[PDB]
């Protein structure tokens, strides 16, 4: 059974939030740029900023026109989004999130894409939308108990699906959303019209005639991976050893939980000189906020533990099992990970959708509202062929 | 010029440390023991002892009995105890630290090194002694400037040696104060009676041959080093590449810097089912303490990041420049790494005392006291002999 949510933080959270960010201990360290972490001088104003000008309560009521639900699902509470179409006949998707994300992220999606004929769309290229939060990860609210490997995820996705009543619908989503769409495929593919990835990593299967097949650019796109693996695996890897310690680092100091992300914005995103090159701001820390106010640093920090096998700093090799559902993929140039089309048509049997998009990073969604719709809308075009 | 200094924490920052411990935010997680992290148990236990038992005063005044300086070189402030036994001939020797250091690891050897004829030992068996911490750690205070490569490091250490009036020292150390006191092997062949390091690990060279010549005892032992990799190498890797970020996330926290800490005292030591099992608690918290009163974790997190090419999550593989200078090498059980004596004595001509310890992790001299004096002992009386 769903069980309406709004999102209400009490007022003492929010008093303790600023009066910890007014009372800061601030570290000495040199100045070089973003090289080893956030500059000084732009995470004391981002955090003076977050204190004295940001405005939570705004932010709660953009979130809460959304309709909202909680249910339990073997064992865990499920916080999600549920976005009805005026079009009955709307074509059913759920989006998920990845690490670190929200569904935050996607509020500049959900009106063209549930509503498009008030968007100036094509009535007929309607979804509705469901967008949940992972199990343990911000308003899902902290694990009481563990065990949360992907195919339990996907399980999971299954099942609130059916009981929502949807018996053909996509899923879509990148990083952790990726892998629990194509897990959905093996788990639930009678009720899948199709799976839309926009972060895909292509792995080379160790077999050696693969490699000669692969053209140099290819084979630089395959590359690209070195970036996040030398520079910006460090989180992934403390994650999947000792997620309780970053939990520890994160939950006690609303600083340090912003420092920490901001890799990501900065880094991840596709930015030039600033987070707020791919970002706004105020959706930035809304994201950051949802962290910190659901204190679930820790929590969220678990799904690398329970996913290690699946990590690119695991393992970057192997064949995927076979896949035949209907498939969409979406190619960001700021994507962390690049996709070589000929290693995903080797497991992925049915890729009816190839895009490559020429902006947007990792929270593509969320870096490139417009863009992503676009992309939605062709791909479920596509799917209404077959 | 060496300038007198000594340990005086303002009562202020002591009153904050003990504010910021009773209102700790602490995070919801399961509980799965250590495996992922301080258990809250534990730490919330700890938390409590170090706010209202743990009396940092008294660990003040232990230290400040040690004669103790400042100085500057090669524009980073450098403190350091300097020990004078009461035999004027004694052995002069340099021990330095590794990370995350102090020098409070060697209160318990210092007595007996420095005044063996009191601790029943033989006084020709004496050593004076300077106890250094790093540029960036403790003590020494954070850094205004970067740059400091292990190079710089050694540079800085003989220049240290040559102002104290010592034409003839014996370097010793572990993980960074190991490669420091290698280094000075290069850097200061003419002043170094020795070198001692407490641990050594041994890289393969890459070349063909070599592994054929290893036995299955030499090559488990290599196989020692997984554990680190695997398991707890994800602060090095953050460090190595996010150093502020770790600042920004140790600074404002006493938790976030005891939990991280914890790590070590529990997985790099030798012990069983708790620190206390291989350190004093009350040793442990002066250790953690003097990290978050000079504010120095971000500062001392610097050191991986200049350190990057020397780490082991870098590279395992190469041969070290030949080494001439009377080496000596103690093998404790608990190290991370484990040293092969046959890849050792490939680079290192003159290793004159090689001594495999029963007991004892990573702060071997801060765990097993008695051992390392009985070694360091046995060691500098080989040197008088060559």
């Amino acid at each position: 059974a769903m069980r309406p949510f709004q999102v209400q933080i009490p007022q003492a959270d929010i008093d303790d939030l600023k009066r910890r960010l007014s009372e800061t201990r601030w570290p000495e360290l040199v100045d070089v740029g973003w090289s080893r972490g956030a500059p000084l001088s732009y995470i004391k104003e981002l955090a003076e900023y977050w204190r004295d000008g940001f405005d939570w309560r705004a932010a709660e009521r953009r979130i809460n026109q959304y309709p909202q639900f909680t249910t339990e699902i073997d064992g865990a509470t499920i916080h999600f989004l549920h976005v009805r179409s005026p079009e009955p006949d709307a074509t059913p998707m759920v989006i998920t999130h990845g690490w670190p994300g929200t569904p935050v992220e996607f509020l500049d999606i959900i009106g063209p894409l549930t509503d498009p004929r008030a968007h100036g769309g094509d009535p007929a290229d309607a979804f509705h939308l469901v967008i949940p939060s992972l199990p343990g990860f911000g308003l899902s609210g902290p694990l009481k108990s563990a065990g949360w490997e992907l195919g339990r995820i996907a399980m999971a996705w299954s099942k609130l699906m059916a009981s929502l009543g949807y018996e053909r619908y996509i899923a879509q989503g990148g990083d952790i959303g990726a892998f629990t769409s194509l897990l959905l495929g093996a788990i639930d593919p009678s009720h899948l019209a199709g799976i839309h990835v926009n972060l895909l990593q292509t792995n080379l299967s160790g077999e050696p005639g693969e490699l000669e097949t692969l053209s140099d650019a290819d084979k630089a796109r395959l590359a690209v991976s070195e970036r996040f693996l030398d520079d910006l695996s460090g989180p992934m890897k403390m994650q999947s050893t000792r997620p309780h310690t970053i939990g520890y680092m994160l939950n006690d100091s609303p600083v340090a939980q912003l420092a920490y992300l901001l890799e990501m914005f900065k880094h991840w995103a596709q930015t030039e000189n600033v987070p707020e090159d791919a970002v706004d701001r105020d959706l930035m820390l809304t994201h950051i906020s949802l962290f910190w106010f659901t204190a679930t640093g820790g929590s969220a920090a678990q799904a690398h533990y329970e996913l290690k096998p699946f990590l690119p700093i695991t393992s970057l090799i192997g064949r995927s099992p076979t896949l035949d559902v209907p498939m969409g993929v979406a190619v960001y140039p700021g994507a962390l990970f690049q996709p070589v089309r000929s290693l995903a048509e080797r497991d992925f049997k049915q890729i009816v959708h190839w895009a490559e998009l020429d902006r947007g990073g990792h929270f593509s969604a969320m870096e490139e509202p417009d863009l992503f719709v676009d992309d939605l809308r062709t791909f479920n075009r596509t799917l209404k062929k077959l």
